[PDB]
């Protein structure tokens, strides 16, 4: 359980490091130096996360080895501008920075552990002897060769190459962390000042977050544990809308949903020189075959009745083959309805299915009231050409071939008739 | 990673096992006996969990530490009615339940690991020597006395305390777990069968109840790690009755100030020969880029539509560059929408900028429709030089550099393109 408690400590100090960043900085979760990697525009902050809760007080021994990897990596990038920080909670010792002199730094390079001597201490100290540098470079060390190193590294006096009071000066920090549950407490307010709410962050936001961190710590990738306090929020934000959207979609009934639609609908509909384009899927339509026929000849009786004033022809793509157009097209020619599908026989033409009806006002004359085709590439070919201003959306109908930069899509969620001539304003009620 | 990945996995199995369990069970995580502690009525069941995704084929070897504490724990607790489980995934073998025979049995007391023989070994098959008894009984053991119990352990035959017949028939059972995604998969469809939805579970109640989770196995106290499958439930419905609470019904005041701030800015909006300024700071309007066309779009329909009423140009300004403003030039060229921009390359030009658009009634033409430009020196000079109606502010850009003498400033506090659509009386609901 100490092992758990030590990784959610380090994964909340990694989210109160996120939050508390710019949103200039890059921060890498389980960063190549240390736990966590603040790189800023010339400083990177490495900082060590050690939990000691377990522990009644603080002890140089406690750690040994964390600043033997801080002291190692600093001298093998002496000329970076890398800041490194040892964040360890000590319950019996006060909050805040405490200083490391440079005789307990030269006590740690003192230890008589072999682990620590052959492997930071060693690089920190190098033996002056061939011999011990023969042996500790073994790959396997035997225990006569571990107990004439240690005998060896306690009994001589040896040099330090690192800058031990340029490294404590400028390159290193101690603080002693808050305990866990302060720790995500200021996490929580952390969460707080970005515009979420306790009950957010308490059910939604922080656990959210905890469950990133650790999907970003076990990355393998050192590139993909890259994150940012930016890319956090829109994330959380992200999934904050997704939940409203789908709990929201779940109270009203059906008529309440058709009416906000409808009411969503009505601006753009009440436009008089608008071109509207419907791309109808039959099958999602109760009767379309024995209901089609009406519904365009409402459709054009309110929308397309006035000569002077509509003068933009709709167009209707359905998800059928040039069999089923040619029969709509001979139901249309029976009922004095006049329409055009750009197909004569089976060859399509470009110039037919784009050209615009002429008009007789004295007459009361239009050419043609409506184009009516499939869903074939060069029928959509047309469409990207002449873009249009409403494009509505009926039945799902794969929209991926389309152009629809700049074009007000209106994805409409029916299964009769009915349903989308009230959502078009042309029934007061269902 | 493979450790965090083993404690995921138990997490999750804990999870499993308590929305798996009755609501009269009583489930203790990281419980005294394993790590999966159920109380029923009359029977305790004990789950060890263990994870060997990086090992090709199972191995008895693999489970001889968990099966000598679950035999020793047995042998100190063989007239409590508790019932084993050995839950442990394997890659390449069957899930299901996996017999264990007296011979495997046999074969794992007779393992050569000193650790294995003075732990579990030891108690589940005492020493018939006092010599072998004495030196297991010594908290610290050197190597010479943990060669002497090894070879005496290898060497004598002793018989066995614990009844393996009757606790392999009735307190034992191992089953070959199913992997981790496998067993997240099935823990969400059981949180599904709840009543919640798939989505629902994946934000929020999945990472929740992994927090709770983690949060219980790390306490101290035994009797607070206790949990039901029913205070789960309970704490999860809680928090979407917390979140559903705070997110909806929060709505009112930002509608009702939406409101009253549209009904203060519909007066100056019905006049029909205004000019009006936008100053717009995009970072501050989500998705800018994809809907800046249509909005502008939405607003000439509306404002600037009628050739001999609406007879000023709108002025939108934005804080981009030129690169940027050449890139929406473009695109509303693309729409047949026609602008002005004031930038020829990259050198403003005064005269250009703000010349009156040219009409001819006849054919219902104007020159352009809109000004859009960059917030650089020379273009606030040249609004500063004629000076306008209404001045609009959205993201609050700086202004000091505008003749602000004697200007309707009003202020909009807006994040999205929908509000100010809202705003400016092109909708009438959001």
């Amino acid at each position: 359980d100490h092992t758990i408690k030590g990784f959610l400590y380090q994964f909340n100090k990694t989210l109160n490091s996120i939050l508390s960043s710019t949103d200039q900085d890059e921060i890498q979760i389980e960063g190549i130096i240390e736990d966590i990697d603040i790189k800023n525009s010339n400083i990177t902050n490495a900082i060590q996360c050690k939990y000691h809760e377990s522990k009644v007080r603080h002890n140089l021994s406690d750690i040994y080895k964390p600043i033997l990897q801080m002291l190692l990596h600093f001298l093998e990038n002496d000329s970076l501008n890398i800041k490194y920080a040892l964040y360890a909670y000590f319950p019996n010792e006060q909050v805040g920075v405490k200083e490391v002199t440079k005789s307990q730094i030269e006590e740690i390079l003192s230890s008589s552990n072999f682990d620590y001597i052959s492997k930071y201490i060693s690089k920190i100290k190098p033996p002056k002897e061939q011999i011990i540098k023969e042996l500790l470079g073994k790959t396997s060390k035997t225990t006569e060769d571990k107990t004439r190193i240690k005998k060896y590294y306690e009994t001589s006096k040896l040099e330090t190459i690192v800058d031990i009071d340029k490294f404590l000066r400028d390159h290193f920090v101690f603080e002693i962390g808050l305990s866990y549950e302060e720790l995500m407490n200021e996490t929580k307010n952390l969460l707080m000042k970005e515009g979420f709410s306790l009950e957010d962050v308490k059910d939604l936001f922080y656990p959210n977050s905890i469950q990133y961190i650790a999907e970003l710590s076990i990355l393998p990738e050192a590139e993909k544990r890259i994150s940012s306090k930016n890319k956090l929020i829109d994330y959380l934000k992200g999934n904050k809308k997704t939940a409203m959207s789908r709990w929201t979609s779940e109270v009203l009934t059906r008529k309440q949903l058709l009416k906000v639609r409808k009411n969503q609908l009505v601006p753009s509909l009440n436009i008089n020189s608008r071109s509207r384009y419907f791309i109808i899927d039959p099958d999602t339509i109760d009767n379309f075959d024995d209901e089609f026929i009406l519904f365009v000849k409402d459709y054009l009786d309110k929308y397309n009745s006035k000569i002077k004033l509509h003068t933009e022809t709709p167009c209707f793509i359905l998800k059928t083959d040039v069999n089923n157009l040619s029969e709509y097209h001979k139901r249309f020619v029976s009922r004095n309805i006049q329409i055009i599908t750009g197909y004569i026989g089976d060859t399509f033409y470009f110039k037919e299915f784009n050209k615009e009806p002429k008009r007789i006002i004295k007459d009361n004359w239009v050419e043609f009231k409506a184009r009516i085709s499939c869903n074939s590439d060069e029928v959509i070919k047309c469409i990207n050409y002449k873009k249009c201003d409403d494009l509505y959306i009926v039945g799902g109908v794969d929209v991926s071939l389309l152009d629809t930069a700049d074009v007000n899509i209106e994805n409409l969620e029916i299964n009769n008739f009915r349903e989308l001539k009230y959502l078009l304003s042309m029934l007061k009620e269902i």
